[PDB]
């Protein structure tokens, strides 16, 4: 194997309690708010189907420019309190919120550039604001940072010269400051997801990116901090050049999932995956009709999916300029809420059950072997097939939200047809078991 300083630091899962919590929680909300939402995805009359966080890029807008959005920053309808019910009544268990995107826009009043809020006319701490919000809702706060950034000159796509490289250092040295101060002035941060760190400057820099990581992890107990951040020796990122995951858990499932028969092998770390409503959307865009939007069950069986393969699934949010949240969010999130209601205990604090996958739907395993049965896809034959590992019979069967019995019938060893119920649910519905042992398009960037 290549010899290496700044490959992978943890063997298998962390099993200490705040990296339990994180994988517990499962279900995140993602909030990409920044300057982007302001013209949302419009530049002088055109409106641009790309991602409206990169208009920027899309309509070829120069910094000085784009940055004097500032002066129209003014969310008047934003309430804290509001976002962070929105989320409780989702079953949202933690929400990752963008600190400062590409553009280089601050949500909280840094000291180390002049962009931020602070010098816009709200003026207020929206970060902080949010942190208290969520934190009072029993929320837990993840914070997503864009390493590279729009709005700082020494940031370099590539180290070609002498002269990159010094410009290239004094940028990582302003990008810990910010880091410093985000660990220290929200100290219940949980989470540091980043992004922006595929460029070649930082693919040459991997010993910064574990410095990033170890420097992080000395200021907040705990804190967990994604795949995505991290290059090794040899510029290879996420997994080292050994095959071995660096940072705490895999953060490469972006606006996709792995294979539910194909791709077990994610069943090995922690992983989490995060997704769009629309297509292809994360800031807030004036236009949804331009690409599909997904439904609700639709983004149901993403969750349940995930879940399923051991993994976290965080749903994306795109606040108006205005500080409220357009009404196609607030459908989801209301109908996603009424769901994890009624079905939740299928999902918090649940893994996968090493069963082979089946056309129904999804298992999923709680901490004390309880075996979900999640059913996306009603049998005509009213029957639902369930083949068990080796060793482990299928005991009972019970509706999870009425709590009647089951008809569970063996076909063969290792084999039972679970009965559907006798009324349908006529929703995505959960049947818990008792086991026992036997005897055009753009790709996502990442």
């Amino acid at each position: 194997e290549i010899p290496l300083k700044y490959g992978a630091t943890n063997e298998g899962k962390r099993q200490d309690p705040a990296m339990q919590k994180f994988r517990d929680n499962r279900l995140g909300a993602f909030i990409h708010w920044g300057l982007y939402a302001i013209p949302g995805g419009e530049w002088n009359g055109k409106v641009y189907g790309g991602a409206a966080e990169w208009l920027k890029s899309w309509a070829k807008v120069p910094a000085d420019e784009w940055l004097k959005l500032m002066d129209q920053w003014n969310p008047t309808k934003f309430d804290a309190k509001k976002w962070a019910k929105m989320a409780k009544e989702m079953g949202t268990k933690y929400v990752k919120i963008t600190t400062k995107h590409h553009e280089g826009f601050c949500l909280w009043p840094s000291k180390y550039t002049k962009y931020t809020v602070a010098n816009t006319p709200y003026k207020r701490d929206i970060l902080g604001e949010l942190v208290k919000a969520y934190n009072d809702e029993g929320i837990d706060v993840h914070f997503y940072f864009s390493v590279m950034d729009w709005s700082n000159p020494d940031y370099r796509y590539d180290i070609k010269s002498k002269e990159d490289s010094i410009a290239f250092s004094r940028f990582l040295e302003f990008t810990d400051n910010q880091l410093k101060e985000l660990a220290t002035r929200y100290p219940t941060v949980k989470d540091f997801w980043f992004d922006g760190t595929w460029d070649a400057s930082v693919k040459k820099n991997g010993w910064w990116t574990a410095h990033a990581e170890q420097m992080l992890k000395e200021l907040v107990p705990g804190v967990a901090i994604n795949s995505r951040l991290r290059a090794d020796d040899k510029g290879k990122r996420h997994f080292d050049s050994n095959g071995r995951l660096m940072g705490d858990y895999e953060s490469g499932y972006e606006r996709r999932l792995p294979d539910p028969v194909k791709d077990l092998k994610v069943t090995q770390w922690d992983w989490e995956a995060c997704m769009t409503i629309p297509e292809n959307q994360w800031g807030y865009h004036k236009d949804w009709s331009l690409s599909y939007v997904k439904t609700p069950i639709e983004v149901i069986d993403r969750i349940v999916h995930a879940v399923s393969m051991g993994g976290n699934m965080v749903v994306n949010f795109g606040p108006q300029a205005d500080g409220d949240f357009r009404p196609e969010e607030k459908a989801m999130a209301t109908a996603i809420g009424k769901w994890m209601n009624r079905y939740g205990k299928a999902v918090y604090a649940c893994d996968y059950a090493g069963f082979e996958k089946q056309d129904w739907g999804y298992y999923t395993r709680g901490k004390n072997d309880e075996v979900y049965m999640v059913v996306f896809n009603q049998p005509y034959s009213e029957r639902l097939i369930v083949k068990t590992p080796k060793g482990i019979t299928v005991e009972k069967a019970t509706l999870l939200t009425t709590g009647e019995d089951i008809t569970v019938v063996e076909t063969t060893r290792n084999e039972y047809n679970v009965s559907v119920p006798k009324k349908n649910p006529g929703e995505p519905y959960v049947i818990q078991l008792k086991v026992r042992a036997a005897k055009l398009y753009r790709d996502a960037l990442t």
